[PDB]
């Protein structure tokens, strides 16, 4: 069978905190007044929720209301427990209230409002300095939630709100987040395709916080190399082939052999043989201003098949790539 794995950091957090901390099923939800919030406009719909711009009439403040679809309503206690546990943490979205939506009859989470700068404007105009700045702000959020025994499991640009005018960042959508328990086998059907770690793609369930570090590396590669997403798989299988065309097949086989993982035989006719590519291939006159030896070294230390070998969030914070960032 597969070789067990455990995180190299924060393994003991959930065993040394009381059962009340991680046992989200036992937690009792206190409901607020749904008529305190007037819905203004729908911002989006996903498979687990609908998100609205709203106004809190008890203070006159803009808020975001997320109304959970009945499918996600089953695992609301987990999201609420994670949001309450992390509330006040650096760059974590603040849960302001929880109400019962009168239409869906499902829980509706009320969050602080972030005046989000359009994704395209950010993706097209952030400087080398700003990219480093915002990556460092994401690292604060990830080190915080990992230090609190939580993995996000859905790190991606869509889940990072940036108010560029106020240089304010928030990591949102904690709906796929989970408490990390060493030895626990987790669902690999997490994160979005382009950001899924090789551990998920090869069906290795004993993963940990380091999955978030791979997703972060995917975001960095996309930004500095101007390819969004960086690893653009047609499906979960082709997603691993796309990675292997850059990082090579040899380190992939060393990875699966280390953990005694048996690859799905469907990979035999699609994976091929690929050498690891040097990053200069992805550097052109247009994006050279975003690329530096420090950016490449930092990326090399995130985008590793072996989840145990990746930089942790705290280690990533002292990488030379952030020396130019005002602290
Ligand atoms: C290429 C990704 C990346 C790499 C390195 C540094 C930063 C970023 C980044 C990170 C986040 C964003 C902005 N993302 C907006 C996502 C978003 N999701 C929302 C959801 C709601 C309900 C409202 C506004 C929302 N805005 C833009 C960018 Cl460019």
């Amino acid at each position: 069978g597969p070789v067990p794995s455990r995180a190299r950091v924060y393994t003991d957090v959930n065993t040394h905190r009381p059962s009340e901390y991680w046992d989200y099923e036992s937690h009792v939800v206190e409901w607020g007044n749904q008529d305190d919030y007037q819905l203004v406009r729908k911002l989006g719909r996903g498979k687990y929720s609908e998100v609205f711009e709203a106004i809190n009439i008890t203070n006159n403040e803009k808020v975001v209301v997320k109304i959970l679809k009945p499918v996600a309503a089953a695992k609301i206690k987990r999201e609420i427990k994670i949001l309450e546990n992390l509330r006040g943490g650096p760059n974590i979205i603040t849960l302001a209230d929880i109400v019962k939506d009168p239409v869906s009859r499902t829980p509706a989470l009320v969050f602080e409002h972030v005046n989000n700068t359009d994704f395209k404007q950010l993706y097209q105009t952030l400087t080398d300095y700003d990219i480093r700045f915002y990556m460092y702000e994401i690292l604060k959020a990830l080190d915080y939630c990992h230090s609190m025994g939580i993995m996000h499991r859905d790190v991606k640009p869509h889940n990072v709100m940036i108010d560029h005018e106020h240089r304010k960042l928030r990591l949102i959508d904690w709906g796929l987040a989970e408490f990390y328990h060493p030895g626990q086998e987790y669902n690999v059907r997490v994160a979005s395709r382009y950001f899924k770690g090789p551990e998920l793609l090869v069906d290795y369930q004993m993963y940990d916080y380091s999955l978030d570090m791979w997703s972060l590396g995917c975001m960095l590669a996309s930004m500095i190399f101007r390819k969004e997403p960086f690893f653009h798989g047609h499906d979960n299988y082709d997603q691993l082939v796309r990675i292997a065309k850059v990082l090579g097949t040899e380190d992939l086989y060393d990875y699966i052999d280390k953990y005694n993982i048996e690859l799905d035989p469907r990979f035999n006719d699609i994976l091929g043989r690929h050498s690891r590519k040097r990053w200069e291939r992805f550097v052109h006159s247009e994006n050279q201003h975003l690329v530096s030896p420090e950016a490449l070294d930092f990326l090399d230390k995130l985008l590793r098949y072996d989840h145990q070998s990746r930089l942790t969030a705290r280690e990533a914070m002292e990488h030379p790539y952030f020396y130019t960032v005002v602290k």
